[PDB]
């Protein structure tokens, strides 16, 4: 059986690294992450000092 | 990092309200709840005393 | 078994109400509503005195 | 010839009450705003003093 | 309030058993599972000894 | 012309035989039944004795 | 409130004639036909004579 | 950079005449148009003297 | 077993020809075409001399 | 790289055995399938001796 | 209120870069740039000199 | 008439690299590779050394 947790990251640099960040944070706390399925992207312009690029990944993991 | 979890809210009166209903519970439990997404609403109609109006949200909230 | 049929309620109050108003119209003519699904909404607003708030829903009912 | 301006309204009351508020803003600048198609909802909630309510319209206004 | 978790079960006899084994899982360690949605169906081909069909829930519980 | 019902049909076997249960039910009461698409699949879980499948399809029939 | 039928039309010449089909359709059975939206169109080619134009619409017309 | 309008076209006579219509007023108000994209058709029916079909496009030009 | 290619036609004319036209050529090197699904519809304005509709399908034929 | 083909299986039994069917004849013609993705599910009913169910596969496979 | 513009940005590097194009020039002439949701991601590949990203963007500017 | 063939590609570096990956394999094999829409994003991570990047793109390309 796999889950997914719904996570988006966030990077000053691209979309492939917000992908990153998110992923790296579900291998942080979680075990056998297996793949990730982009959902969305965005950018963050008005509340931030620079663009902070953002990719919304549902990350698949294995149970037990 | 953000992280998103699918809850839906109910309530007697609205579906506004419903949505409340959800992001009240998400803030019992989770810590820095920013926003939330409409992604579906109803009505439970043939198994309550009155109408129920439901408003499903993706409710986010920042890790860490 | 359930069928569904694809009602759009006005209400010149509210969404919610609008989606009530189709409710309503199932439940005169249709015996074992159950639930409703909503699949748009709109506001009418050049053709009509005062704007006109407007909730499409699936009218859920068992058959027999 | 119809054209769609694509605005979200908010309110810290309801959904409905943010569709008026974006609605209320295309009257303000457009002639012959005719109807809006709801196209997404959602809440700010940890950025504001309190809950807002968010309603994204397509505001359809008749040209000439 | 329901709460959504997004389950993938396998089986390698048909969708309908993939479904059950991520419900059976969800009910492992759940309480008040009280529906299941359909949110994708697949097929594993080239890294199985046998095909192994595969159904992606969204598995829905009653919080309280 | 061919007009389609929106039908859910359920069992307590598969996604197959649920299909069928709406398919079934439509060949009853309407001539010319002649094809269907499956919309939506899901299994309720928590209000009845055993899970049950269902399948919603719209089913086409030719008018006249 | 108004209620939407689906009906696919038909026409050996165009995409347009075919939605005309169906609406023909709703407006023989039916009063206060207000409009129709397409959702699907396709082409009917080794089972006819001729190549068939199909044109799916939901007819929506006023209750009451 | 592109930056796209969104607009309904009408006719009388058919999908293809109500996009062109559309068209027609993009050019007409806008230098270096250059596609449109279908994104919905539908028809009036009650509320005009004769039907009118609709075609609605996201009618693409090239900034600067 | 059916099987699909995705072609877009294209015409001068209107959309029901641009469709004609990818149906065409599948048949021109594909034995036992049997239906076409219209997927999207658009219009070359700003690299033709004419306008060109452009109709998109999954043009399905049984194999063998 | 990967690619698919979009094929649609048929089987008088399941859904489960009409994925197979496609996925059988994609292994026939195809080195290195690796996975299926249902998009879509129906049934024929008014043109054949027995019900047939349909599910339509993207067939995925390695190239090279 | 906020308004989106649908704009496409370009670039001969990334589809981030791309987006970043769109961007600058929305901030080139509005006021309040304060988010952007991608929307679509593309290549142009034969009518330019070297292969150029595409991403297309709704972005967000707060009114007022 | 153009034809779209839907290529997975792959990259360890990111999602525009993995969209040029399918785009070469397109180009390696095809003539008249005129440009490719991005239909899909995801990162395989847990049976692959380091993580691979993937973009899937409908690649088009100019039939004759
Ligand atoms: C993809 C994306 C979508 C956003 N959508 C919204 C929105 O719908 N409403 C909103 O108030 N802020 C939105 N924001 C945040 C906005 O840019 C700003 O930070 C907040 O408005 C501050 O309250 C969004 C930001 C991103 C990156
Ligand atoms: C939005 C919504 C969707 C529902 N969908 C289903 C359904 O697909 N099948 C079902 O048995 N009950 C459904 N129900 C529940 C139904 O109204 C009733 O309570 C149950 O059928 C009792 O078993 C739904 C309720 C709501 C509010
Ligand atoms: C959600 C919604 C969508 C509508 N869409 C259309 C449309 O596409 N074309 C149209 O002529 N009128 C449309 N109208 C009606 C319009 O506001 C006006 O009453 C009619 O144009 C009068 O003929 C719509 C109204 C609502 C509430
Ligand atoms: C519907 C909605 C969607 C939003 N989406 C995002 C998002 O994707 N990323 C983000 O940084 N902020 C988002 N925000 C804003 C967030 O709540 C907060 O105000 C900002 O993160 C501050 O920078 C959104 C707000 C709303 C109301
Ligand atoms: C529904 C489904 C979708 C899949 N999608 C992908 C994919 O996009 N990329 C991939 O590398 N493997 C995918 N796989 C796995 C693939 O079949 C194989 O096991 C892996 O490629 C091994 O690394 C998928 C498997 C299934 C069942
Ligand atoms: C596919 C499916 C969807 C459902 N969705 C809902 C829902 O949104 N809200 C709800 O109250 N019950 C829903 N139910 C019914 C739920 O399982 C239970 O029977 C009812 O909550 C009893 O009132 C659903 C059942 C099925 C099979
Ligand atoms: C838009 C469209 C979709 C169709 N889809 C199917 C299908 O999924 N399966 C099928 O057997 N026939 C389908 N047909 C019918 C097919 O062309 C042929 O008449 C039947 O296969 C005969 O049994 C479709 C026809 C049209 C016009
Ligand atoms: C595609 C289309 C969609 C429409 N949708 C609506 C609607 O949702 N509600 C409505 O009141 N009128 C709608 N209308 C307008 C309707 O036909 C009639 O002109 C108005 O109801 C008059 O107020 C629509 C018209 C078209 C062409
Ligand atoms: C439906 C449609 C969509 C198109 N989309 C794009 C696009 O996203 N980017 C682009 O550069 N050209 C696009 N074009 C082509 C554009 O009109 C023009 O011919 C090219 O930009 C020349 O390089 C499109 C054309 C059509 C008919
Ligand atoms: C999923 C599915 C979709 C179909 N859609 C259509 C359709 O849109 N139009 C049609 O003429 N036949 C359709 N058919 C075929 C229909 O059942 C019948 O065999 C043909 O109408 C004979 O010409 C479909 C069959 C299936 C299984
Ligand atoms: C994302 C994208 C989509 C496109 N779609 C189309 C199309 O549908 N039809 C078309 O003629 N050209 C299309 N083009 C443009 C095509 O590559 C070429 O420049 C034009 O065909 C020249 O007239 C597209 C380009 C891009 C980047
Ligand atoms: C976008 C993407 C989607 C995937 N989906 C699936 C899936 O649904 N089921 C699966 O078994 N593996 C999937 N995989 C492959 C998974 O990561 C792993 O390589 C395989 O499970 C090995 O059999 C996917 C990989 C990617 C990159
Ligand atoms: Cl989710
Ligand atoms: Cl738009
Ligand atoms: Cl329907
Ligand atoms: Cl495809
Ligand atoms: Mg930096
Ligand atoms: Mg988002
Ligand atoms: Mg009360
Ligand atoms: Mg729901
Ligand atoms: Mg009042
Ligand atoms: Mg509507
Ligand atoms: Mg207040
Ligand atoms: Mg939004
Ligand atoms: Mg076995
Ligand atoms: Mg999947
Ligand atoms: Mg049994
Ligand atoms: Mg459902
Ligand atoms: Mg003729
Ligand atoms: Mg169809
Ligand atoms: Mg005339
Ligand atoms: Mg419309
Ligand atoms: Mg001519
Ligand atoms: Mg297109
Ligand atoms: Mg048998
Ligand atoms: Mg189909
Ligand atoms: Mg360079
Ligand atoms: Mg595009
Ligand atoms: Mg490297
Ligand atoms: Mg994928
Ligand atoms: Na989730
Ligand atoms: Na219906
Ligand atoms: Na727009
Ligand atoms: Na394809």
């Amino acid at each position: 059986v796999f889950k997914k947790v719904l996570l988006t990251g966030t990077s000053e640099e691209s979309f492939t690294a917000a992908a990153d960040d998110a992923i790296d944070r579900a291998e942080d706390t979680l075990d056998n992450v297996v793949w990730a399925e982009v959902v969305d992207q965005g950018v963050e312009i008005g509340a931030v000092e620079e663009r902070t690029y953002q990719t919304e990944v549902q990350v698949a993991f294995e149970l037990d």
